[PDB]
């Protein structure tokens, strides 16, 4: 795993690989999250338009890539449930073992550095169950990424939608948690979703609704792997439109629904984020289907 080549290659006039690997880390408990971070090289902006998973195909599960400006520590590793970064850690990866890719679409780059983007990469890698024979060979599983300087025409961001917070009352199967904001920027054009909860979440579903009419962006159970699923055919979001997303818990807190977009470079923002429900009776009128649970 070890066995090196350097943190940057130059590819061309303008572009770069970056490889984000593990120090040569040995989990031992099964179920570790281990995190690291990579400074950016250039201090002018670039745009990330290309990822490669270098994952252990033995022990991996999964890997998250963040962009932040403040990751948690500054060691060579440390373990995530003490944080990715203490700022907002953007997401711009995800992979799972035996998920769909969701490759950035041609034209697409995330842009970082510079005045206002990321500073760094934090790289989370969840291993899963070891075995307690293990010869405490080391990992060095990662993602390698593709940068260039060169503009790209679409820049990709995050919509990340949140509920803020209902109770799941006593004496409750199901509940709702029902998000909802108005557009107001550029048109972005959804192209992934990754959904996530921690109580039994059921099903979690995003729309875009325009003029009355819902169309799916995605739909998930919460509850299996959390990597980014393609949306079929991109969705376009522009000014007027609302974005809503109904989260279904069980009894017997938190819903995340996060919305990988591009938009034209000249009006591009990184992220955006809902944290309220400004159309609440809009959701009597919302598809049956997002009420129909996803074993
Ligand atoms: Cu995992
Ligand atoms: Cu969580
Ligand atoms: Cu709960
Ligand atoms: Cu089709």
């Amino acid at each position: 795993c070890l066995g090196t080549i350097g943190p940057v290659t130059p590819l061309d006039a303008s572009d770069f690989a970056l490889d984000i690997r593990m120090p040569g880390v040995t989990p031992k408990e099964s179920d570790t999250y281990f995190c690291m971070s990579m400074r950016l090289p250039v201090d002018e902006e670039a745009f990330v338009i290309d990822f490669k998973p270098r994952a252990s195909m033995d022990t991996v599960h999964h890997m998250l890539l963040f962009g932040c400006n403040m990751p948690s520590s500054t060691g060579s590793y440390w373990f995530c449930d003490e944080g990715t970064c203490t700022d907002k850690a953007n997401i711009l990866y995800a992979w799972a073992r035996n998920a769909p890719p969701t490759r950035l679409p041609k034209g697409v780059g995330f842009r970082v550095g510079g005045e206002t983007g990321s500073k760094y990469f934090v790289l989370q890698v969840h291993y899963g169950d070891i075995s307690a024979f293990r010869d405490n060979h080391k990992d060095c599983s990662g993602v390698s990424v593709h940068l260039t300087r060169v503009p790209q025409p679409l820049i990709a961001g995050m919509y990340l939608m949140m509920s803020v917070d209902t109770v799941i009352p006593p004496g409750e199967k199901v509940v709702n948690a029902d998000i909802s904001c108005q557009y107001k920027m550029y048109p972005m054009h959804v192209f992934a979703y990754r959904v996530h909860t921690h109580h039994l979440g059921k099903v979690v579903s995003g729309y875009r609704v325009r003029n009355g009419q819902w169309t799916l962006i995605g739909r998930q159970n919460p509850q299996l792997p959390q990597a980014f699923y393609p949306v079929e055919h991109p969705v376009d979001v522009t000014f007027g439109d609302i974005l809503a997303a109904r989260c279904v818990f069980t009894g017997e807190e938190i819903c995340n629904l996060y919305i990988m977009y591009y938009m034209e470079a000249k009006y591009a923002l990184s992220f955006m984020t809902c944290t309220k429900n400004v159309a609440p009776d809009m959701f009597r009128t919302i598809p049956a289907e997002a009420n129909i649970p996803i074993p």
